[PDB]
């Protein structure tokens, strides 16, 4: 069970690996002012830090989307349903909680696996 | 680290199978209306998820639980107490969240294992 | 696969572990008031469960932390950073969620893995 880490700042890693497994950080928008411009910002986060951890998205297993506010719900999804890969969609939940920066609309924790 | 897709939409699959571990998607109630009423469906629907995947209530690892309002604490409680499999009952964590749709009072994210 | 259950009671476990893998219910306050006491408690407590299943801080993958109320971000950070293992952080994710009690002002949930 050896442990790998990804981006390690004193605070946290971005990614985390271990016997197969994939933990991300929660990923938090960078660019973009919309649910939907912010939503695509974080998937492309987690794309690059995938890509790192010798995974991608076809390999999620679990998904945690948060929200600010739940009345961007659909507009997040629209972004969501298109990224994500055809009959390999992953386990997900979509709560409602403010997040570390009031201009942050949506963060998403995912869990992963690396190819063999 | 093969994956197994279950019950798979365009959005979400309602588990996700890899290397013996199991994720389910967040189950949200169907039936219902007060909180022990959904509780009490979420948690059918979680036996009959782990059952498709190989598994069971025993074999549940973790839970989160997601409340609209932690005034209804006490009454999914007694509901959980009578379902959780007695000695083998899991890691638990339980937070207020609101949820996708504003009748929705309960939402469990379980994690569970497969039997041998 | 087989599971092992740590500080089982009727409700919850406060760990169980399958394949090396330890999940840890969430941990709540049990001495301070302010962010900062609570969180050194809750890391305490984390500390403790840690040893108990084989593992501790430096074996940690995953880190969600909730609070009560996000204007305590900072606080609870100065404690949280002081904590971590230099070099083998976790991934982590913060998150504004009422939790159980109203005097709690931070919940901290954890996932890790056995030492080999």
């Amino acid at each position: 069970m050896d442990i790998r880490y990804f981006g390690t700042t004193p605070r946290y890693s971005e990614a985390v690996g271990a016997n197969g497994l994939i933990f991300l950080s929660g990923m938090v928008p960078e660019n973009g002012e919309t649910a939907a411009e912010q939503t695509a910002d974080v998937l492309a986060q987690i794309d690059r830090w995938l890509a790192e951890c010798g995974s991608d998205k076809a390999h999620v297993l679990d998904a945690v989307i948060y929200l600010r506010d739940m009345g961007d719900y659909a507009e997040m999804n629209g972004v969501w349903d298109a990224w994500v890969a055809a009959g390999r969609t992953p386990a997900r939940a979509c709560v409602e909680a403010r997040l570390a920066r009031p201009e942050w609309r949506v963060e998403i924790k995912i869990t992963a696996v690396k190819r063999d």
